[PDB]
């Protein structure tokens, strides 16, 4: 599984606040690191809207999934244990912003 | 909500390999970002530095072990209960930043 991959995943049970639900989640992290853990970090994806702050605008990019990336919700999950699969891949612009996003936060 | 607090907080429920339990955990995110999201990113505190693994001991920390900063989470401090315990030194919180920011490279 690589970094870009955006897979659907189930996220729950959760907490207050904490992003619920089945949905396209973004991986972040690097094929090796993902092999070797098994536990990949990933960025939901929620629901036309324009990149603002940790949101990333997944719109006119020639993807199938819709909606924007909530960069400030990164989760570490069981991709396997959890049933995730594979649906398409986002072009390097978006990834790029995203890891952006990220490194203000993570760094 | 300050970036280097320890909390003790609830993990679960969790699935497979993904940290589980009631464990010290240390914030990442700085406190005008916890703030505004209720949702801080933390990194779990798990029983020398390695890898992603950096060692709390040394520095006058008491909870001990290791932190595991390829483990990063976004959780709702508050609903779950959390409690804050202390805080790391600079130096710690570096190191444990250090790594943390490797998996976007």
């Amino acid at each position: 599984m690589e970094r870009g991959e955006i897979w659907l995943v189930s996220l729950d049970p959760t907490a207050g606040h904490e992003q619920q639900g089945t949905r396209p989640v973004l991986i972040v992290t690097p094929a090796a690191f993902n092999r070797v853990t098994r536990l990949p970090v990933v960025v939901p994806v929620t629901s036309f809207a324009r990149t603002a702050g940790f949101a990333v605008s997944l719109d006119g990019v020639g993807i199938r999934t819709t909606g924007v990336v909530r960069c400030d919700q990164p989760r570490t999950i069981d991709m396997k244990a959890r049933g995730g699969k594979r649906l398409e891949r986002v072009p390097e612009t978006i990834m790029n912003e995203v890891l952006g996003r990220l490194s203000t936060i993570l760094t």
